[PDB]
Formats: C-alpha cells, structure tokens, sequence
C-alpha cells in the first residue's frame, strides 16, 4: 500500500483525479466506495467546511473539480500551511 | 458602437463574432486590425495563455471559436472571475 | 500568506517596488533573500531571458526597476500574454 | 546559478538567515515581499504547521530562529525526511 496522509503527499494533478473519483462515484448506482472517498477527502484536507466543499460550492466558483483545488490551495496559503506537492 | 469594459459587457454570442473577425483578419493584407483584436481578446479574457487559445489550442479541446468560449467559461468559472452577460 | 502566482496580481507599482527590493539584495551582504526573490521574478514574468534583464540590459534599455518593468510590459503585450493588474 | 529547492540545498546557518530576514520583513510594510519568502519556508520545510512555527511558536522551545530550527530538524528526522546540508 502506498497511502497518502496528508496534503503536501498529493500533487494538484492527483488530487484533481481524486476529485474525479468522486464525481464518478456521485453518480454511481451504490454509495460504497464513495462513502470511503469522501472521508479521505475530508481527511487530507483537513478544512473545517468537511464535504461541503463538494456539496455546497460558493457562489463565485463552481463546483468543478480545479474550482474546488482552487478554493483548498486558497484556503492552505491563507491559514500559512503547506499546499500540495508543488510541481 | 460601445466600448466594451470587460467580458461582463459581452454575450457569448457576441464574443463567438469577435472570434470569427478575428479569424478573417488572419487572412487580411495587414495586420494592423488583427493586432487591436488581439490585443483586445488578452483584456477582456485575463486567460494566462493569451493568444495561444486561438493560435496553439488545448489538444484535449476543439479548436473553433466554441471550443474556445468554452475553455474561457471554464476557466473563469473555475477561478471564480465573472463570466458573459446573459443572453 | 496572498499568494501572487501570476503577473496580473500585481500592478506596475507594485512590480516596480519589488524590483526595487531585488536592486537592494543584489547589493547585500547576504545573498538568501536574493535568491528566493530572483526565482519569483523569472516564474512570474516568464520572459525567456529571465534575470539577464536585470543584470545585462540592451543597448537602449536600463536596468532600473521602471525599465525593466517596461520590458517586461511590452514583451508579453507583443507576444500575446496577459498583463499587470490595474494600476 | 544554484536555485535552493529545497532544506537539503541549506545549512542551517544558511537556514536561520533566512528566518531572521523574514521577521525583518514583517516590519516591512511590503506583504509582497514577505508573502514570497513565506511561500518559501512552507515549501522547504513542508511542516505541518507551517508558518505557526515563526509566529504563533509552542511555549515548549525558544521562540527564537535557532528554536524554529531545531524543530524543523527534529520534525524531520522524526519523519524520515533530508535534513539540511552540512556546513
């Protein structure tokens, strides 16, 4: 297993796929791997917000998923903690 | 016969008829109308690829004046900046 | 932290200014500062000549900040890029 | 030219510099600068806690350039992680 704990662990290109899994899972036809993505996703984060970032987009971006990087690499810089994997 | 502030002051159907001006002023004798378009397009659009959206375009998106109003939506939408006027 | 990842997070000002902080560390006794401002400027501009602007100016040009600056405005408005924020 | 990407690129003394400039810069009234070397240090250090680690430092080490070092060291050793360049 090659596990991922935090944020500085993902590059924004593998957190955008990551992203994508979980759209796909939005729509998929059982809840079950998209149970256990959405904890990881809170998990890496580490923003208060939680899954709202996915479910309740601001009004000013969208809820795609390089809107929703935008708003995480925003909100790391603001509170001076280290973002993704800068490449 | 308005002077247009930004892309709030464009319908996307407006902006696709720039882009078809611009692409006969390709083949124009000079370039000094081609220019001033350009140059107006890098304004009201603020994308960090400039002209490359029309001159060396996204692979993984179709070149046309639609492919490229698409990406500039996208784009804007996804760094929660203002989009086309309605219409 | 604000993060300025892009030319247009900055007026000319605000460029002109940080310029002016570059000329003060070039002279400096200590060297780490420079460095770390240097690699911001050449992501930044995206000028393919990167520092040399600031040490080998043409034959016409200065290399005080206010020219420098004015290099850097004409090169991307010739080569079709996005400019400095308002100001 | 060498560019420091990373702590392995530093001494430790090279290290402290850099911080003692830092909280020089936050008597300076350019964020501009400071928010470029801040960007820096999360970077480098990739530590958890970021820039808490100058300005809201545990009352468990010295709130001094030399403290924010020596935790930066420890937290990396701890981790696994390159440590700074001997000299």
């Amino acid at each position: 297993m090659e596990l991922k704990n935090s944020i500085s662990d993902y590059t924004e290109a593998e957190f955008v796929q990551l992203l994508k899994e979980i759209e796909k899972e939005n729509v998929a036809a059982t809840d079950d791997v998209l149970d256990v993505l959405l904890e990881h996703f809170v998990k890496i984060t580490e923003h208060p917000d939680g899954t709202d970032l996915i479910y309740y987009p601001s009004d000013n971006r969208d809820d795609s998923p390089e809107g929703i990087v935008k708003e995480i690499k925003e909100w790391r810089a603001a509170n001076g903690k280290p973002g993704f994997k800068q490449g």
